[PDB]
């Protein structure tokens, strides 16, 4: 199914006629950082193998759903379960959801992940506001973007110097400073490693010499979808570790430790991007 | 379609009893920079969808066209409509018009395009003959050579040491100085960027880094399946935007800007190439 | 066919039912480095036709044989005729033989390839002990694991830290020691360059730049699907050339210098592999 006007219309159709919401604000949240989606206030649950055109994710099993409601006053739509190109999904999976939150009335897209620190001041725990990338997918033919333009989306050659809004980044760096946590966030430019491997020993060296501030598997697909369609976007990372430092110490890495710093920092994120809803402009 | 000698033969058949012209040089030319192709003596326009095994190409639309006939004396074959690896065409499609081009008698091509400047010395309007590439889509898999190899055009693993030749160069910059103009051409190392994005401003930091001079999302496919066959190449970019000085000044790309700049230098570029053609050898 | 765990075992039970050997070292030769596979004792020779599940390879052609036998009173498994990313098989293509392997009981993998040197200390004829690498086709969205996990062999993010293992590595260049050859024995870093195009020279010096000691078109995807099932590796490159001097004196390289090379190397790689076979643990 392509990623087209009309695919993605008869998808909101469907959601609209059964949700009543209109959302401003969409999320797509990190693993083991989605607690925010279960205190949506009035929600309406969504299967995703109920909504016309969603892409079909029952090889990889595990929960998917669109969730609509409110939080702080503003009206939300929230991926549960989101989508990620080393599992085999196509260019026209991952683009159709955030074409579906376009036609819905989204303007601004709130993303987390969870990332690998490149630069030595970042420790695991630390936040890093995302203001720039280096896509190695992209430069090598594997674009989000790479078949015919949808033309009712956006142009054939966008532009990416302003995906990262500024006013978001310095929003979320005022909240932090308000509530005494701005030790932890810092800034900086994230690299896309299509996956499903953690980088390398070799490749986080190569990393840090080509001027990358952190690493990870996300993100970046769901950012130039955004930017192409006009919605503004705060990406944030969640830090696990710091391979440069687990290199130089050969020390391993595993799903398992970057849960547990998950679990260490959600109620704080939450928190933090519950604020941020409430006050973000347009 | 596979772009082998069996499908390549047929298309080449029916060009030629629809021709009469037996071509020496072929021309593939950027967006902007075609009116060359309006000004061949004794025209055959052949549009793509006449020919057996061309590639299909009415999901992006626009001008798709074959035309033959003379410039300055010489036979020649020109691409009205290029075909880019950004619109999803597979690896068989690009290659298949080039090795026509090689059956069909053609010794030597020559490739403009609009590209970025990277290097400090590049000014947009200025010209940069390639002498030599960085791909990365080739190191990551998507070469446009993976597949079966067709050994009646190649061999297996190529060598792309002299893939640009030394002499054409040589003989631009001389017609350059000949009209007073050498101060617009430079020389320079191409990366290819698979797009449709334009690079985003640290991709851009991270080129200069690795010894790129100007960066761009065509000829490198086109430049391989030449060499591969001992087609000589000839590739000339037009630097649309400094990047880095975009990046340094947080200013924006947008394929209006890159127009604009073909149309200020199209008839000069339109009169070199005429003067390459009367003169080259073989 | 998916290499998932039904389709994996139905081609181990053909095997099991054929060969009576159960194996615990497998072997992956490079081409013109397969002279020991022709002296496996009490060998039973499986065309890679005849065994369930496994892939097409009458495209290509040439040789393509799963060996099993005996060596220096090892029970061993080999792949005469390996498959590379360069002629089209896809990811569940090559990861099936390696599962196999594994279901077969093979826990170490011994692999030889042929690479271009970028390290300035490295001549043709030398070997370098793989001890990291660089994997292109991984960071943009070509790694072999892209797709569904299959569960039962490894997890779904893997720690590549550990690849090539540390003691192998030292058993093999105790053995050198001992014959004397320490001279043309090295350690480094493999860059995976997709191909099948060599490296241009502009791609040569970049890779310098990084921090790539050598470079070539295998290896990397047999170690991941090795590593995600718990298998170890010894990975050893024989170098064909210096690329860094070839792009400073203009010089070219071919497919018939490389198995020149080959050719010198082969009796004494023959002969070292077989001590290491007879010797190592687990
Ligand atoms: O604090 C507030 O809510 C505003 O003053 C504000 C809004 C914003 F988008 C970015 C800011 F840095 C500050
Ligand atoms: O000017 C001419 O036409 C020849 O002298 C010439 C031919 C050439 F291929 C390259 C040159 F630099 C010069
Ligand atoms: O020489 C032998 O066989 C053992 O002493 C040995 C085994 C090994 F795996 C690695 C070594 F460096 C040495």
């Amino acid at each position: 199914v392509v990623a087209n006007y009309e695919n993605a219309s008869m998808a909101a159709d469907y959601i609209k006629r059964v949700s009543n919401v209109l959302p401003d604000i969409g999320i797509i949240c990190g693993s083991g950082l989605g607690k925010l989606i279960e205190e949506i206030e009035e929600r309406k649950v969504i299967p995703y193998i109920n909504i016309p055109n969603f892409p079909k994710t029952t090889v990889a099993g595990h929960v998917g759903n669109l969730v609509l409601g409110s939080v702080g006053g503003r009206k939300i739509v929230a991926m549960q379960g989101r989508l990620h190109m080393y599992e085999g999904y196509s260019n026209q999976e991952i683009a159709l959801p955030i074409r579906v939150m376009k036609l819905l009335g989204v303007r601004v897209l709130l993303i987390t992940n969870l990332a690998g620190g490149i630069n030595r001041k970042l420790k695991s725990g630390d936040f890093v506001l995302i203001k720039g990338h280096i896509n190695f997918p992209g430069l090598g033919l594997n674009n989000v973007l790479v078949g015919p333009n949808q033309d009712e989306f956006g142009p054939r050659f966008p532009d990416l110097s302003n995906a990262y809004d500024r006013l978001l980044q310095q929003l979320a760096l005022k909240i932090a400073q308000e509530n005494d946590f701005q030790d932890l966030v810092h800034e900086g430019v994230y690299a896309f490693n299509g996956g499903p491997t953690y980088e390398s020993p070799d490749e986080s060296n190569m990393l840090l010499k080509l001027g990358c501030d952190v690493v990870g598997m996300s993100t970046v697909p769901e950012v130039i979808i955004a930017c192409h369609c006009g919605i503004k976007v705060l990406a944030v990372s969640l830090i696990a570790n710091n391979s440069i430092l687990d290199a130089e110490n050969d020390v391993s890495i595993n799903h398992e430790k970057v849960l547990a710093v998950a679990e260490k920092r959600a109620d704080l994120l939450q928190m933090w991007f519950k604020e941020i809803i409430t006050r973000l402009p347009l």
